[PDB]
């Protein structure tokens, strides 16, 4: 049943990688987590994804947090994907973490 | 940065339970999903912790957003647990979802 | 009355006790805020300061805030200021001193 | 983590921690507004404010600042040994009483 999720820390490396995102994606939870999230992602999104993060925390003016967006997401073996994403912020000892909860759409 | 991630709705359904979420509280996530949150809590605060989402959807007024508790968790076996939350607030398809971070302090 | 927030420090500073109302008003867990100096909750130079108040309330027994209470500058973990009124109380346990602060938010 | 319990100068719970919580049985809502009393078996149970009301006149102490065991009681009734410091501090020309629970069990 549920959707994938990923969370990230604020420089984007991930955190956490659940099942769902594991069977979507291809990665393990072990080899996703360390990474950056740039990883899931095709160019040209994958090189320009550090710096929408870092925009993020400079102008706290958000363009997918809270609003989501249809996008291409890249699996382990290479292939691409149309997915939806939503995206949310919290704080966790005093530092800044993303959620994201993708849906496959194919 | 707990391993252990439950998502909820703004109904306090659980939506996502996370692998270390599973092994801690005891509930497989396809059975956690659709049940209440107040599941994984002792008496005073289950019977209770509906009034606490919807007292936070009124107000805006965080009680444990962007701060944190420790608090008692209950495993399905009935035991009771120390354990500390970080919770977030995020919006996916036009909703709210709450994003649950549980560090186990046994 | 007294106010729900309240806060336990030892002879040098350190939180011991941190209540619920006084997590939500300055933004720290018991989990974190247990263990740091109380100065972390106050802005500059109060802070820089507070240990030597303490020490030599300690030394003296001069009291000027506990008993009395006043009203001074707080501030939370986001670093935002706020005014509050203060009651400290002294107490022994176990041969050392502790005190006990109520914290009531003026904003 | 300590258990601590506030209460005013005549013997009303105003703050009950976690700690009291989980050692006394009572949660923090019923707990407040109630006497301190309920803690205790006889006969201090029925003495307790008495020793209250002797310290308001006296100002002479017995456990504030000097510490003592006693038995202690849970909601469920049971009793417990425990040490227990007492603090005075005032607000309003008001006392407060501040206690400190130690569980020797
Ligand atoms: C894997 C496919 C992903 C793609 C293609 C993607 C793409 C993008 C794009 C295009 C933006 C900038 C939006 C704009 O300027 O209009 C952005 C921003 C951002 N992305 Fe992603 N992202 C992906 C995954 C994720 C995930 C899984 C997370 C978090 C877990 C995340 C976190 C962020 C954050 C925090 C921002 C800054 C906030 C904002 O601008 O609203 N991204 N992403
Ligand atoms: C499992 C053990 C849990 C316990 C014992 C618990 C307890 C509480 C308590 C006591 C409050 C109110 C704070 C107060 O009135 O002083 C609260 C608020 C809330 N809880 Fe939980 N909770 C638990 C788990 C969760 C999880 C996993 C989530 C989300 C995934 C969640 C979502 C919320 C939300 C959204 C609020 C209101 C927001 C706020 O006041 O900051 N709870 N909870
Ligand atoms: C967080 C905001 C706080 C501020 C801005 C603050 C400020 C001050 C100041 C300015 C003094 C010296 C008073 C004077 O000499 O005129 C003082 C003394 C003192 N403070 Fe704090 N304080 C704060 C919190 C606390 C708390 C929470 C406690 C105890 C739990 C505490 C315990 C003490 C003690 C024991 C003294 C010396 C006793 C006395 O002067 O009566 N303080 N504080
Ligand atoms: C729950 C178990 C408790 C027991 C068995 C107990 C027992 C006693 C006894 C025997 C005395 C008289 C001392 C004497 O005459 O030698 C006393 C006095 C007193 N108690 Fe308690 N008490 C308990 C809890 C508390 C708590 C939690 C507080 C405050 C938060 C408190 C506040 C006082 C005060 C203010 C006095 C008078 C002050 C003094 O004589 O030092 N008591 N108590
Ligand atoms: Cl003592
Ligand atoms: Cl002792
Ligand atoms: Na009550």
């Amino acid at each position: 049943i549920p959707d994938a999720m990923i969370v990230i820390d604020g420089h984007g490396i991930i955190q956490l990688f659940s099942t769902a995102a594991e069977r979507l994606f291809g990665w393990s939870e072990l080899e996703a987590i360390g990474q950056n999230v740039n990883i899931l992602m095709p160019e040209p999104d994958r090189s320009r994804h550090d710096s929408y993060i870092s925009r993020y925390r400079t102008t706290s003016d958000p363009h997918i947090i809270g609003i989501g967006r249809i996008v291409t997401g890249k699996r382990r073996d290479g292939t691409t994907f149309p997915m939806h994403l939503s995206i949310g912020e919290m704080q966790s000892g005093g530092e800044p973490y993303f959620t994201g909860f993708v849906r496959d759409l194919t």
